[PDB]
């Protein structure tokens, strides 16, 4: 259980080149001193990260960022009794975005990717990016959403005008992910024959660079990288209605009903009932 | 109907210099090849953009940005009945600003300007800048506003203290303008006499660089540039009162009544009536 | 009363070097002309700023910046009568920070510091930094706060589900400080003997570089520097409950009860009572 730079672990080439000169120490006593005059030429691998998944390192933090104005309406009840009065429908085209960086890669050597869906729906519109395990990429996805607020029925007391403001709250969800998976496989190369020294075909596994305890059953080895994200997305649609005689304001959420969000038609009471 | 770089269109000097060498093709067959050995020297113009107006390319977007704290008050009713209790008056000096850039000029050659008033009043205080049609200028205007909230009468139930918070909502209105107008007039210059070549006084209109269809009646030609803006301005003044026994909060807008905004004196009910 | 660069005032070395050559004008008429061939070597001081205090140059400005989501809860009353229903407790670890710069030092020469506590408590958690009088330092202090919201009792009408959102308002308090205090003391040095010129041990006070009127009783002299700040801190904890039949939302402040803020357990009415 546990490991973070595939690249540092692949320096178990160091093992092949050392043990190599160690045999040669019998044939010539100054063997170790030739450490860098002897080149070691990689020629391939089947290195692979299995079941790459991104997951939440910590809980997400959420801030209510801004409110988007969506619409306005005066509704006028010049009657001696209370009336149901209909507001107009609105359309807001608003964009939900997320941007996602890899902060600590998992080594550079082996490529991998994994989708991550933003842990905040609240509208019916999900949002996904991905992370690259092996370089520090900033990827950015997004989605235009059209919120269709239909007419609302608003009870308005007698001799009251009423101001109706509608707005879409936005929320900014930030957090830290960990990139994880189970690395397998081997490299094969050659320590080419130098002067008196013999050629040496090699093949090391990554299993054999750590410890049989750290290693799993199935033979792979766990890796972790780091990554952050920051998304901005719609939350509730609010309708605030204000009675222009008393100036009291009452607040209402208009609930939800591709990339088109339709909202319920509600009947709601203005302050003064 | 339609055109965007006066400057590209003024390269109907190219027309005068070409047609010029075209006549000379009879007298000498290698005329076109002297295209850049022959200089063309402008000497004046009465180019002019008529009725320059800025106008809204798209609807404005509005975000409720921040709330400015304006004041606080505890109001205490240690009586066995409900009392009208007066809050203190406040003054807030707050600044409404707008900044405005030209994003795609209309060509560099001819100067023009046009005022633009920010499409959001909501306080009694308007805000205007302008755009330069011919260079990418950022201009910034602003206005200090002093909001004078008088004493408010607050009904407070028996044996209730009440906390009153007042604040000014700010709103951030951003959008895209288009700079428009009707260009007229001409340039006059000279293709000075070179070696065997004769001098050639010229005068071309801008009308004669496009197409009689695109041209208007009156003879001018329509132009468009681009421009954005971003203003931050006051919207409603809110008074929130909280009943300290139940902790319910009720919300109220205090309506409006040079660069001094006076607000109404309202009578309002604390939660608990 | 009044003074702002100790450093400009210490150029009453200029006084010692001038008056010095003024005596020499008798012995040789071209004395003033040697002004910079004569070196003046400081060797010490007991300069000191007494009772250094930071204080508020203007009132603070406060913006409600963002709301931190703290928790969510559905509470369901599938009974034919009204029920008290308990929400779950939450923990929010949130950080209150302040950053503070010195904008106009008070001269570079003499060191001093003074603590400044942020003029906004509202949680039970104060916040302090300091200012350096003599260089333009940005210092930043902060405090993790854990807000412990216990279970709340929420009256919920019959056949009503109810959504409960809890959030912590943050506020951004910015303003300008003035760094003040009463400077005392002296420098002593030497105008070393050059060619025909005699050595001259000196000791000037700072008192004797301005005017006996500006000077105080006790002999010191008032100084002022400038400095700004910007803190971000928690204000009220809000619980908003929404009745899912009518969609009305009522709002509530949950009042406060080291770096651990415990909150009251309230009994509150959902909309619909
Ligand atoms: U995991
Ligand atoms: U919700
Ligand atoms: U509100
Ligand atoms: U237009
Ligand atoms: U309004
Ligand atoms: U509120
Ligand atoms: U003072
Ligand atoms: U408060
Ligand atoms: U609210």
């Amino acid at each position: 259980s546990y490991d973070n730079v595939d690249t540092l672990i692949e320096k178990g080439r160091y093992n092949t080149k050392y043990n190599y000169l160690k045999r040669m120490e019998k044939y010539y006593p100054n063997a170790m001193a030739y450490f860098d005059k002897v080149t070691i030429n990689p020629q391939g691998n089947d290195f692979y990260i299995n079941n790459p998944k991104v997951e939440l390192d910590g809980e997400p933090s959420m801030n209510y960022l801004e409110d988007v104005y969506v619409g306005k309406a005066l509704l006028t009840n010049d009657t001696q009794q209370e009336q149901k009065l209909k507001s107009q429908s609105f359309t807001c085209k608003n964009t939900d975005t997320v941007t996602a960086t890899t902060t600590h890669t998992v080594g550079t050597s082996i490529q991998a990717t994994a989708k991550f869906t933003v842990p905040f729906n609240e509208t019916g519109v999900s949002l996904t990016t991905s992370y690259s395990f092996a370089n520090t990429n900033t990827n950015t996805n997004s989605k235009e959403i059209t919120h269709n607020v239909p007419s609302q029925d608003i009870l308005v007391p007698a001799n009251t005008t009423v101001e109706v403001i509608a707005y879409l709250k936005k929320v900014n969800v930030k957090g830290n992910v960990k990139l994880v998976g189970q690395v397998s496989g081997s490299e094969w190369g050659e320590i080419p024959s130098y002067l008196a020294f013999p050629r040496d075909g090699y093949k090391f596994s990554l299993s054999d660079t750590v410890n049989k305890s750290d290693l799993n059953e199935d033979g792979t080895i766990n890796i972790n990288g780091k990554g952050n994200y920051s998304a901005v997305m719609g939350d509730e649609l609010i309708v605030k209605v204000r009675n222009l005689n008393t100036n009291n304001v009452q607040e209402y959420v208009i609930p939800v009903d591709s990339n088109i969000v339709k909202y319920r038609s509600l009947s709601i009471k203005a302050p003064g009932i």
